[PDB]
């Protein structure tokens, strides 16, 4: 009988009107749009700033999400970078069950990391895909990302099945609370 509240309601809670901006990155398929839909949270707006490279956006009272598609594509990486201004948080989504593109992830995840304009990044990594048989776990996943040697930032591995919502919430009140300090 008990039920969740809408994250209408959360952001209330955990943002209420404070200036945030997280950028919401990984490899394609990871599963960032179907997180970007399952907050209903406002309009999803796109701009394709080449015939290739294609960001999506969310913004709720001042809290904005940015999110693209990372690896392969050229090397657009410059493209990004305009993207990177003041960001707060990185959520970073990873495909659990993809055991061979890991590798790729973690190296890109890793070069966002190293990216001056991410030094003072809160980081979130959702785990996704968690429903699958045989999928990694989120130790996994944490220890291919590097996540154990890590600098002075806060960061947190989270399980989520983005298709069913799960996940979310435990990662979203991990990264509010550590961005208010
Ligand atoms: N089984 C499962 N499928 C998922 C999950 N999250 C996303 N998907 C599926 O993965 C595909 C790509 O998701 P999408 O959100 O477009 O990935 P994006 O490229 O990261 O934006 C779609 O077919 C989604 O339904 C999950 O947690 N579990
Ligand atoms: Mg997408």
């Amino acid at each position: 009988h008990h039920m969740g509240q809408a994250f209408t309601k959360l952001f209330d809670r955990w943002f209420g009107n404070r200036e945030m901006r997280v950028v919401m990155l990984g490899l394609d398929a990871a599963g960032k749009t179907t997180i970007l839909y399952k907050l209903h949270i406002g309009e999803v707006l796109t701009t394709v700033p080449t015939i290739g490279f294609n960001v999506e956006k969310v913004q709720y009272k001042n809290v904005v999400f940015t999110v693209w598609d990372v690896g392969g594509q050229e090397k657009l990486r410059p493209l990004w970078r305009h993207y990177f201004n003041n960001t707060d948080g990185l959520i970073f989504v990873v495909d659990s069950q993809d055991r061979d593109r890991i590798g790729k992830a973690a190296q890109e995840f890793q070069a966002i990391l190293q990216d001056p304009l991410m030094l003072h990044s809160a980081i979130l990594v959702f785990a996704n895909k968690q429903d699958m048989k045989g999928c990694l776990t989120p130790a996994e996943v944490c220890t291919a990302l590097g996540l154990s040697d890590m600098r002075t930032r806060k960061w947190h591995v989270q399980s989520s099945v983005a298709t069913r919502g799960e996940g979310l919430y435990e990662g979203l009140d991990w990264l509010a609370t550590t961005l208010k300090n």
